């Protein structure tokens, strides 16, 4: 996360970190079940069974004695993905054990894609930085598909993808290593629901390119059908 500061230890409990062991990718996700992680599909290569990934929760601070980690059985990529720039992007890790934290409910409609998301993560705060330690937050204000073509130049799957950031700044923004982590906002009941998945960008934080997540309303039902055959 660029431009972030840390979060607090107990604020953003549903948060997890990725290690895919078998291809070397740093990620981040969410505890949509308490044994199933909500992540990006580009963090994984496939679906089937699966015993090499590792899933950190419980902490802020990855080197913490009291660090949670566990192992996956299983992954369930979104059927028919091929690249997150080409949509689709999310995917389910079932995890051989809970992790004994609260989880993070998905938006199922439309009427919380606006306003300020918070996003989350241990990825570099910095192009080219290296991970980090501690968990970082930042908040970044949802950009209509509009915003996010004219300055971008970017090519969206308007219905699968939600951008958010300051394109006419910079400046915040989730990069390298944040990728799966959850984009999230509160609802009208106070409650942390989730509406993005860190997806894809055009570097970090750069003026003139929001980050690009997983518009999750979109594919809620078939990750909640997903979920269910796990
Ligand atoms: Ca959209």
């Amino acid at each position: 996360v660029v431009g972030g500061t840390r979060a607090a230890q107990g604020e953003f409990p549903f948060m997890v970190r990725l290690i895919n062991e078998e291809n070397e990718g740093f990620c981040g996700g969410a505890l949509y079940a308490q044994d199933i992680v909500l992540t990006a599909a580009h963090c994984v290569s496939g679906s089937g069974n699966n015993t090499s990934i590792t899933a950190t929760g419980g902490v802020v601070d990855l080197q913490s004695s009291s660090a949670v980690k566990v192992r996956s059985t299983k992954v369930l990529q979104a059927p028919g993905f091929t690249k997150e720039t080409y949509g689709k992007d999310w995917a389910l890790i079932k995890l051989a054990q809970p992790i004994n934290q609260p989880t993070l409910k998905i938006a199922t409609t439309t009427a919380y894609n606006q306003g300020t998301f918070t996003v989350a993560g241990w990825g570099a705060n910095r192009e080219g930085g290296s991970q980090q330690r501690y968990l970082l937050k930042a908040n970044v204000p949802f950009v209509s598909d509009a915003a996010c073509r004219s300055s971008s130049s970017f090519i969206l799957v308007a219905n699968e993808m939600i951008c958010a950031g300051y394109p006419d700044t910079g400046g915040v923004d989730t990069c390298q290593g944040d990728s799966g982590g959850p984009m999230f906002r509160k609802d009208n009941a106070d409650e942390w629901i989730q509406v993005g998945i860190v997806s894809w960008g055009y570097g970090c934080a750069r003026p003139g390119y929001p980050g690009v997540y997983t518009e999750v309303s979109t594919f809620a039902s078939a990750i909640a059908s997903a979920a269910r055959t796990l």
